[PDB]
């Protein structure tokens, strides 16, 4: 977990990325205090399991837009390498044009400040982070090497969210836009435990 | 996360559980080396999205079973505590019959091990955790309170890491059973960008 | 015992409760300074000798409340988990209706800050403490687990204590409202020590 | 309580004591092991509600003895100021003939190990341990001053107790010899609850 | 010698103490500034040097106050023990009526301060300080616990100090008052030396 | 005061000394094991107080030798200084032959171990210590600079030692050879106290 | 600098890097143990003063070759990305093949070692050091950023070198293969100096 | 190394120094601001790579001063040791008339300070630093003992530095006065790149 | 050394000295600031070397008033012991009547302060000390102790180190009041140099 | 001063000196255990008192040599510098042919050793050591730079000690061969101090 605790201000960074649009504006969390964020590491470029959903992730772009969420990559990688991967074609094992920023870490800082840091490689893991629009971490997801993360799963979880924050409601067990939600209240949650068996 | 490191042994415990046929038993993590586990925190007992998780979990047991996989559940509460709360009916907010283990973490020594505890409450957070057959942390999963985790997510996770562990080839995100995998080779990875991209 | 003293204030605390009306509230030990306050701890909730020394409480608080003095429990369960068994039946071990409000300490730190942690199981060994309406400690007592405390033995104490605060003439031993006092002086005290032998 | 903490070794002492037939002798409270021991203090000689208390637990003597405990009494006093103090008629203030032993602790370092030490003035407290035979703290009492304690109450306690060694079996709230016992047995005990109320 | 140093002011000190009356009054060796005092200390209450001491004390009292010299003992035992001895016929031990004050050292500090406190035991030892009118520590002695002291010498010393205290000179070996003295000047001495051996 | 404690062995020493047959010697405390001895110090060579005071000592010499008693002195000053100060007339201030060993403490150790060292002054108090045949110090003895000490009181303590030593009595206050002693023994010491008046 | 220092074992190290051949070595610069060293820090992949620099190097890497001298590179970069831009267009600022490893250094121990790292970028300096075939370090030569080095300086400095290992002389300033060196005695000197200057 | 950092104010100095003119002086590397300083270390006055290195200075002085550049050449060795080889012929293998101040660092802390100390035997290594206008530190260049340095490259260093200093482009390897340069973006650096091999 | 640096303020002191015209004063090092001072110091009175030193520097002491130089002798023995000493005849190894103040340093702090102090021993070596009329000190000159220094050295010393002060002009080795002394200026030295052999 | 104490082994050093045969060679003040040795500092080579000191001292050679005592010198200066020096003629400044030689502290470390480093300017007073043919130090001589020593006094000295060391009698004031001495006895010293007044 590093530093960065859930239900607390997810740890801030200032870092040079790679804009959707080419070119290299220094990015900080902190310019999207009042949109969700999902802020995802991943191990090193010109790697597999990551243009996958690195990929993934740049494609969906909009759905997750449409939730006032702005997605973030990051590795350790220099901008410049970023850039020379994106050039690369897809079908090269490239990322190809991005709708995605994707922030360079080579101090290290940002991964050992999220806990995600494999120090004995000096690289990250595929870490992800939900944290609000107020700046609250209130996801995390870290998986090795070998297994790639679901979009899927990340959006339902900023939808999730975002319900309770507007609802005074909770998600039970995998909870999707209209599944049933309770009421936390000893008696008023009586009114969903009801109508289950 | 607090001391579990994804890629290194799952920290070890003893904790009283009440099994699924009732009845107390000491459990440690280690008599289930040999087959995957997945370890899950929520933080209290008679609370209302905790109960979805758990009975979602129960339900689904043989799934993961066939799986060869171990789920088990873990709170702050006490095993009488535990026990009462599967002795009420689910209609009431109860979990009734189990298939799955909850273990008792009373020193909140455990939650500490897997960087889960709320502090400020002497609660664990909503923290998932999956370990291999061989003993070895390979994903953590944590969620704020609000919102209830993904069953099917898991099993997903669950069956990924378990086809990269036997067969030597990476899973692309999202994967699922039937989808390509890549051949983590500089060279022989074009095989699936060639397509897959 | 802990940062309890006899003669000094009586270790602060201020935690969740369920009010005698079934309702949860944060109570403060402060809340109740110009009363007598017997605070006493119990094991676990669900359990055996503890639900026959807190029905006794609840029972005969009354017989306090003449006396100006709350009597209040606590144990580190939830307040979720007290409700619950307040809710279960006496003759299914349950409390039944209350009288006295319930503590719960998940923390651990009340039970820490009174000296009744019993490390080795996150859990409190029954203490009891007697406070006067200034806030003092008056009185410790401490019994192992299997052996429940005194409803009278307290009411006597609390009796005995007021009664030296209201006339500073000291109660000897065995003493009890009618009993004869002695006053704390080197010649006026044989006004008592003659009329014995 | 100090060093003292039921469900372990009670603090060791040696110290100089003033034996029921006259003679000084140091005892130790290993010396007691294999039996029962009420461990009890009190402020100062030639004081007031102390007397009270040697006197009482002197002559009652007997019931302690058909329990295979011993009792031994202590103040920070001299052991010479014990004997001028037993060789005074109680009329006076003083003790007279004693049946128990009393022992002199000068250097305070056992009131400081029970912790009943009341530093603002070189006292101890009115603190009784009750401790086994086989030397581990079963019960701690402590009172402020001005208030006298309860053989009856510690008489009930010490037989609860052995009760309890020799049952496997708990002694609810208010316990005497005769009145119904409760079972550690989440059904068993229901033996207990399904009556009473 | 703890903190009493000769040619420093006297530690200071405020005891509660048996006045010649018979009354309890705390009493500090401030209070007797301007007068000259001859402190001492005595192992036990009760014993048999020491009362010996005390009466040789509280008779020559006069003695003393010609010399515009306050007396007052001490020892560790409490202040109501104390009592209790002057109240004994000097016939079988006791101290029986004292024109001194009998100082309580119960915290054993006092003692500390003088360095004179047998720690092994929690007893002092037979010390003796002399400190006149200006506050400050002008003589020490110290006895083992069999032999007892000498008022006579403690009184040619006493005499001694003012003495020289006034006239600018010496007082030398085994002086009384009326014995020759010696100014100490190289020269001004000859007049001693010359009109001696 | 210092390292040197009444009832412990007096710290040991091995310095340099002046002879009573004229030039030096290395004596030691040991030296003289199975003989009581009389240790003092006195301030400076060539003073006052302190010839009056050492002359003493040399003169009565014997009445100390019959106690089986070696009597040594000691101050800073060096050996030479000492064999300047005996070879000085009498009655020019000087000490004129010696019967008793004069020691030097040029480093200031020994008086600093007896704690006799007026540090702001590089020079030794009026101290005196009294050890038994056995090396265990008895007595102390300091007075301030301006006022000597009385052989004849010390003489009479060596006495007083010597006699409770082999005798099993104690010495009460005052004692002299022939005067009465007392048994420790709450019983056998009333054959004392009944016939004082 | 860092931990290396001229004169004494060049700090060791073990990394993978990227073969001539293509292909990942895990290289250790013991391996080399045997011939000299040219190893050089480059700050990072894709840039601009770099490449120029470093197919500057695999360009004239026979000349080192045939000084039995292995040249290596070095970045902070990962060996993926090493690849990834071997394998891009020199036109297109890619290095095209190598004729050098390339080691990666992505925990910028390595760089820290050498006392070369920038830590406020997390990137290496222009340094390049050139140890001998002991081991040791003969040589450090570093710039900042904007200035690239300068290869024939370089094999200057390795003829220099080697030459002094084996003539028992010493290079003078400017010196090049086949120049006046000198005799490092005090006589053998001037037969430089002397017909020279 | 040391306290010297590229990128950083370059370590400073005051000391006693032998002007081009004779006569001592005490310079400042303070003293140069505005202007680049390439101040080089030597091991001994009176040795051998050493005269033929700060002679070679000495006589090309001009072009540094041409580029606006003060040359200052350092050794453990004294002001005088300094002034006497300076008065010797060449020929003899002193200095001659100098165009250079020599500075004198008997103290070894600007060495230090540099990290060019040789601390087994008190004399530096040559190393030369060359510092910008500004009085940060841009390139460091260390040679063992044996082997000399190269003015030229000197001479083609300070130049690059200021080349890119005014121009805003950066230096390829070996560059020189009319070398290509490179613009240090990504899209404007192929206009360079384009033109290559 | 302790604290006497050569070159630096001579460590201060205020000490009791025995002054030339009989009788003690309270002297301090500053009290002669104005005029030169040759501070020695002499292991102990009584002794062989010393009081021919000692007298030696009384004897001579005109010559020392001649050059404004105050002598002053030291040792640790008391100022009485100093006076005896000075008042004993000198063919009984006495000093005499003495021209020269003789400080008496009990407290060794003195001969700590010029790290002369023979600690093992409490003594002083034969360390002599020249400070001048700035309180600097020049010269430090320590002999073993059965070694005495010479007068004539320290008067040649005086006198050159006057010279100095006064004419900007170092004394050779030897010098002596109108020998030939030199220009510390590299040029104006040949005049001393080359008017040699 | 520094770690050299008169009456303790010198310290040991190891340096390269210049013998007086010319050319090199490493040192060591053990190579003479045996043989008595003078080793002194200067502070500079090249200097203006320096060079007359130890030309003084090279050409009396003969004088110490015939004493059994070598002399030695030293400074920070390199041995290259010394040899320069050497060379140079008297009449220009220089030394010239020695016959003594001349160590080279560079480390500065041994004039630290001995307490003679000047710090704040790295050179080194004007200091001479002693020591015996058993390693030793006997003597300590120190002056201020301004201020040359004296050949004469250390023959002087030299002579003295060996006298001590041979006749075990002790050398008066400004003692020279021939000069009578004291025997360090008493009365045995009795026999000079007659011969004198």
């Amino acid at each position: 977990s590093g530093n960065a605790k859930i239900g607390h201000p997810a740890p801030s960074f200032k870092a040079t990325a790679v804009m959707p649009d080419g070119q290299f504006k220094d990015i900080s969390l902190s310019d999207y205090k009042g949109k969700y964020v999902v802020f995802f590491f991943y191990p090193l470029d010109f790697t597999f399991v990551s243009p996958t959903e690195i990929i993934a992730f740049s494609d969906r772009a909009e759905e997750f837009k449409k939730l006032n969420c702005q997605v973030i990559g990051a590795s350790v990688d220099s901008h410049f390498c970023h850039l020379a991967w994106i050039n690369t074609p897809k079908k090269q094992g490239g990322l190809g044009p991005m709708n995605i920023p994707l922030v360079s870490d080579p101090k290290r800082t940002i991964a050992q400040d999220y806990g995600v840091l494999k120090a004995d490689e000096g690289i990250s893991f595929r870490g992800l982070f939900i944290i609000d629009d107020k700046g609250i971490l209130r996801q995390i997801t870290i998986n090795d090497l070998p297994v790639g993360r679901s979009v899927d799963e990340i959006l339902r979880l900023v939808q999730a969210f975002q319900f309770t924050d507007k609802h005074g409601e909770v998600c039970p067990a995998g909870w999707k836009p209209g599944s049933d939600t309770i009421k936390p209240d000893v008696n008023k949650s009586k009114e969903y435990f009801s109508k289950q068996k």
